[PDB]
């Protein structure tokens, strides 16, 4: 039922006010772990990042009861806030996953090459030398594109189409959070994938 990731991300509606609803975001965030699981144990760092930071954002909102991500981060008003740090790293992980999957579905590069390029433009500068070496060790455990697709859905054509549909629905909420983190001067290292992060949520397809 991989296609549920598209439905859940479509529920993360960014309206004209440019705020991301918190509960729909976290519900859809958890589904991104499917993508990560299809890569396997070489994505342990990314997996634990995403899962740990989802849980921290629920914990950071337990008393604040913010309706939107922006409201929660504004409430904390600190770069060391527990939601603020958790969302920094969840944002970066989703910029990595978006870049990896964009390259996978638009190019004929190997899956290992797609993940290398994705890492390089997202999480790599955020990682110490020793953690980069752990990540490269996990990239050695990369599956093929086809194995990875089939872990998502047994039909390769459905897996590819649904990754593309997911990328469209991830785009606006993610790019809104990326912009917000610049507005608040919270992101100093990870710039992400310039093609994906263009304004239109389907520009990257071309």
């Amino acid at each position: 039922d991989f296609g549920i990731i598209v439905i859940l991300w479509k529920q993360v509606t960014v309206k004209e006010d440019g705020k991301v609803p918190l509960e729909p975001f976290l519900t859809a965030a958890k589904e991104v772990l499917r993508v990560v699981d299809a890569f396997g144990s070489g994505f342990r760092i990314v997996k634990n990042d995403i899962a740990g930071n989802i849980k921290k954002l629920y914990r950071a909102n337990q008393t604040v009861h913010a309706e939107t991500l922006q409201e929660l981060i504004i409430a904390e008003n600190s770069p060391d806030g527990l939601a603020t740090v958790a969302l920094l790293w969840l944002k970066r992980a989703f910029q990595f996953i978006a870049s990896f999957l964009r390259r996978l579905v638009v190019t004929d590069k190997s899956l290992e090459q797609c993940v290398t390029e994705a890492y390089n433009c997202t999480l790599r500068p955020c990682h110490s030398a020793v953690i980069q070496k752990v990540f490269w060790g996990g990239v050695k455990l990369a599956p093929s594109r086809e194995r990875f697709y089939r872990k998502l859905h047994p039909d390769l054509n459905i897996a590819k189409a649904k990754i593309e549909e997911f990328l469209i629905e991830l785009h606006d909420p993610l790019c809104c959070i990326v912009q917000f983190f610049f507005q608040r001067e919270l992101e100093d290292q990870c710039w992400g994938d310039e093609v994906y992060q263009r304004k239109d949520s389907s520009e990257w397809l071309k």
